[PDB]
C-alpha cells in the first residue's frame, strides 16, 4: 500500500548498496550488531528505534522498525507508549532551552 | 553573569567575523534586513527569534534575542507564552511523525 | 501540494489518535492551552508557529498553522516577514557554531 | 562535569516554572501521564527516554532520564546497548537521505 | 530529491521569492556568494554542500546541489565516498552525546 | 574550541572501546568506509567540519578542525567551508518557508 509499498524499497535501495559500496553497508551492519550485543529482547530494540525514527524524522526508519516491532510481537499499545514517551521527551528538550531563555530574561 | 556576559562575548565573536570575513558578516546582515522588512514591530519579530532560537538549540541566539526582546517591551508573560507556543510546535512535529508510525504499523 | 486537503487529513489523524489513545491528544490540548495563556493575539500566536514548523520541517505543522494564521488576520507580507525572521535565526545557529570552528582553527596552530 | 549538581539544577528550574507559569509544567505532567501508560516499565521508558535524549542532545534531557534509569534498575549494559541502538537509528536517518542523494546523482537531476 | 523535474520546480519557486520579496532572495544570494569566495573549486564546494543537504534532511538542497557537483565534475565515487563521510559524523554525533549519558550514569551510581 | 577539551573527547571514545569495543569498531568502520577513495583527508575533514556545523556537536568539531590542520587545510579553506554550511543550513529553512507560502496561497 504505502508503507507496506514504501519498506520493501528502502530495504531494497540498501542491497543495491551494498552491491555497489559493500564497506558502506558493512558499516551499517556494524552499527547493527554493536546495538544487538546483549540482553534487550528484539521488541525493546525496535521500540527504542521507533522513538529515534519519529525524533529523526525518518521516514524510511520508521516503517523499517515499526514493521521489525510487529514481527517481534509488539502490541499496539506498546508502540502508542514509545511514542508517546518520544513525544514527552521531543517536548522536554524545548522545556530546556525555554528554560534557558527565561534564566537570561530575569539575569538583563 | 553568564547571559550578561555570555552576549557581549558573542556580539564581540561576530564583530571578529566581520575584520577577518567581511563577506559572511554582510550576509547575514542582508538576512536581518530581509527581516526587518515589513509592518511587524520589533517585539513580534524578537518574539519570533526567541520561538526559533529554542528550537535551534542556539545558546547564543536565546541570549541575543532575549535582551533585543526586553529592549522592545517584552515582558515575561509574553515571552513565556511565545515559548509555550514554541514548545507546543515542537511536541506536535513529534505528534505527527508518531501517527505516521501508528499508520505503518496499522498497516503491516 | 494539495494543502487545502492535507490540513484536514492532518486533523483527521489527530481525532483518530484522541479516540485511540486519549490521554495523549489530551497532552497536545494541554500544550495547546498553555500557548493560549496570554495577551499575545492569534495572529501572533500563528506567526510564532510557522516559525518553528518550518524550522522543524514539519509539513504537518507548516499547513496546519499557515491557515490558521490567515483566518487570524495575517497578511503575506507578515507572513514572508515571520519566514524571514526564522530563516535569519536559521543562520545564526550555524553562524554561532560556525564561530566555535574558526575558534577551533584557532588555540590549534 | 558535574551531573550530580547539573541535574538538580534543571529540576528546580522546572518547579520555578510550574509557580510562575503553572500550565505549562500542567502540560509537561500530562506528557508524561500519556508516557506511563501502557504497561512498560519505567526502565524500559527511561531507556526509550535516554535514546531519544541523545537524538535531541539535550544534556538536561540525557542526565534527568539517565539517573532515573539508575533509579528504575537499568544496568550500564543496558544503557550502553540502548545507546547503541539510538547511534544506529541516528546513522539510519544519514544512510536514508544519503540514498536519495545516489538516487538523485544516476538521474542526472 | 531525485527528479529531474523537482529540481527546476525548486529553483523556480526561489525566483517567485525573488519577485514577491527580492530581499529574501537576496539575502540567499548573498550567503551563496560568500560561499563561492575562497580557493575550494566548484566541485569540493557542491561536495559540502551535498553531505549537509543530507544531514539537513532538505530533499530541495539534494537537488539543487547534487547537480551542480554533477556539473563540476563530480563522479559517482566522489558523491559516495562524501555522503559516507557525511554518515559517519552523522553517527559520531550521537557517539559524542552517547559518552555524556554514559559519564552521567558513572556519577550517579553507587 | 581547545587543546585539551580534545584530548578529553578522544580518552571518552577510547574508555568506550575497551568497556564496550563492538561500538567503537562500528565507528572504525564508518571511517574507513568514509577515508576510501579518492577524496583526499582535507576534503574529508573540511566535509566534516561542515556536518559538524549542521549537527550541533563540538567535541566533532575540535577533532576535525584539527585533524584539518594536520591534513593541511588553510584558513582561506575552513571559512569557506563554514560559509558553504551556513548557506546550505539557511537554504532549508528557505526551502520549507517556500511550502509556507505555497500553503498561504492555497489557503485563499
Ligand atoms: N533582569 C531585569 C528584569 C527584567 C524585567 C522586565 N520588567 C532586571 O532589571
Ligand atoms: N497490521 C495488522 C497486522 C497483521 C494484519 C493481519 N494479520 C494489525 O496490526
Amino acid at each position: 500500500n504505502n508503507w507496506t509499498e514504501f519498506v520493501p524499497a528502502v530495504k531494497k535501495a540498501f542491497g543495491a548498496l551494498g552491491k555497489q559500496h559493500p564497506k558502506m553497508l558493512a558499516a551499517y551492519g556494524a552499527l547493527e550488531e554493536a546495538s544487538a550485543e546483549g540482553a534487550l529482547d528484539a521488541k525493546t530494540r525496535e521500540l527504542i528505534s521507533i522513538a529515534v525514527a519519529i525524533t529523526t524524522r525518518c521516514d524510511g526508519c520508521i516503517g523499517v522498525h515499526t514493521e521489525a516491532a510487529l514481527k517481534a510481537g509488539a502490541s499496539e499499545a506498546e508502540i502508542a507508549q514509545t511514542l508517546a514517551t518520544a513525544i514527552s521527551l521531543n517536548a522536554g528538550a524545548a522545556y530546556v532551552y525555554s528554560l534557558r531563555a527565561l534564566e537570561a530574561y530575569d539575569q538583563f
